[PDB]
């Protein structure tokens, strides 16, 4: 059948199957996203005030973290020039102060765990248990109403309650999101693709703080979940990763023992040592999700300089280079499923076979389109409505390269024993913002694929 027909069948199947998932554990990063829609002249003026030469310097080479305003604006410009996503820790208090005064346009739920919780529980109706480092009033009320739960303790036993029911009022953890559209101008520079740069400005998610409830009472909490999605390790450094990693590994031991598939959402991990340590534990995960920037950063530490460069080229990055990169990652770690997403198409390399892998990708692509249009999804219907968004044209050539190289048919093929699944995506011409679309894509496909096996 045609791609349009495949999309249609996929959403109809998912609308029925997804709601059957009994429960999903989500951790560990949840925060408040302060989203700013960049303005050309405002940014140009600020770049000159900060020191333009330094700003340009950092737009050519991203720093490991942000300690100055020139580093912040230069990192934003880095993303603008390449039309690629990046995120760095704002270590400087003066810079965070500068960001607070600079402001934002809207406040939204942020973080892999937080965003996925609102989607799966708040929209899909799938019960979820989410880890929230700091449950401030603002944080709790950014959670949608529905089967979303956080663990608490009343007399030695776990009591699951909606975030809004939490009696405390902890700290507001803010991350600033700098969004820019395709064609955004800054002096002679022009954004080749709509994207954003993130300056994380809290001191809880950045150290991968994990609540007492998720420590040794974790077994009780996950008794009724069927899947788990973990993320947040991206902010750690060679100086503070040890302790958090041991907690995560303990959680993974419990999850693996109960045979609960776990998916890791990779994110921009600046510290090369931590990036390597994540790979060292990937074999404990059933699945992993990532974009072109993230896959490139992995190739970088694996010595694949060529693949890294190709994965950072203009959209759409070469699908063969991506597939070869995924093969290297799978062989190295033993992860069972790798879901790659980029602008124009998604790919999924799995050690097992099945059209349900491709169909789950199609479901996720529709969710991505809906999210791109409204900034936030309200219902499964909005996802179904996204079928009217045309499949992007450039994906035709991408599919052809894959067919010629691996012989994929209707998006499915095989390479070295693994199944390689491909789908051309539905790109929204004038998206509101880009932050969180990746999370929508990865979580929807992971839960969707699993739901298809029920
Ligand atoms: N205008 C758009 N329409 C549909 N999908 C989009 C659009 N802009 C970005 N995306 C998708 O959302 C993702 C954001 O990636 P990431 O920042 O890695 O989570 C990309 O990999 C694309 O698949
Ligand atoms: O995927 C979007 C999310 O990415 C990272 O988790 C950022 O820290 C967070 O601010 C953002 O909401």
């Amino acid at each position: 059948p045609t791609w349009e027909e495949l999309y249609k069948n996929a959403i109809e199947k998912a609308i029925k199957s997804v709601p059957k998932v009994k429960g999903v554990l989500l951790g560990y990063n949840t925060n408040i996203d302060a989203i700013k829609y960049l303005d050309s002249k405002d940014l140009e003026e600020r770049i000159i005030k900060a020191g333009k030469e330094e700003v340009i310097k950092y737009s050519e080479e991203l720093p490991d973290k942000i300690n100055t305003v020139s580093q912040l604006l230069g990192s934003i410009l880095w993303s603008i020039r390449r039309g690629k996503a990046a995120e760095l820790f704002v270590e400087s208090c003066p810079v965070r102060f500068y960001m607070k005064r600079w402001g934002w346009n809207e406040l939204r739920m942020g973080g892999q765990a937080g965003i996925m919780a609102n989607l799966l529980g708040g929209v899909y109706g799938v019960p979820v248990i989410v880890h929230v480092p700091q449950l401030s009033r603002l944080q709790a009320n950014l959670f949608l109403d529905g089967p979303i739960y956080v663990p608490t303790l009343e007399n030695g036993e776990v009591k699951l309650i909606h975030p809004k029911e939490f009696s405390g009022d902890e700290e507001n953890c803010i991350h600033y999101i700098y969004e820019f559209p395709r064609g955004f101008r800054v002096f002679e520079f022009e954004a080749p693709r709509e994207n954003r740069f993130i300056g994380s400005a809290d001191d809880y998610n950045t150290t991968l703080f994990i609540r007492e409830e998720f420590r040794e009472s974790f077994s009780e909490v996950i008794k009724n979940v069927q899947l788990a999605i973990l993320s947040g390790l991206q902010a750690l450094t060679k100086e503070n990763y040890k302790e958090p990693f041991e907690i995560v590994k303990s959680n993974l031991e419990v999850l693996n023992e109960r045979e609960i598939p776990v998916h890791l959402e990779f994110a921009f991990t600046p510290d090369e040592k931590v990036r390597e340590e994540i790979l060292n534990v990937l074999g404990m995960f059933y699945s992993v999700g990532l974009n072109e920037v993230e896959l490139a950063s992995i190739m970088e530490i694996l010595g694949e300089k060529k693949l890294a460069k190709e994965l950072l080229a203009h959209d759409p990055v070469d699908p063969i280079a991506v597939t070869e990169a995924m093969l290297k990652l799978a062989k190295k770690t033993g992860v069972k499923r790798i879901h790659f997403h980029t602008y124009g198409y998604y790919l999924a390399l799995t050690e097992y076979k099945g059209e349900h892998v491709r169909d789950a990708l199609l479901f996720a692509a529709l969710a991505a389109a809906a999210k791109a249009m409204k900034g936030n999804i309200t219902s499964l219907e909005e996802i179904r409505e996204a079928t009217s968004v045309p499949v992007n044209e450039k994906a035709t050539q991408v599919e052809e390269k894959l067919r010629a190289e691996y012989g994929i048919k209707e998006g499915i093929g095989e390479v070295e024993g693994y199944q390689i699944a491909f789908i051309p995506t539905k790109i929204v011409a004038k998206p509101k913002s880009t932050v969180g679309i990746g999370d929508t894509i990865s979580s929807s496909a992971f839960i969707g694929e699993f739901s298809f096996t029920l």
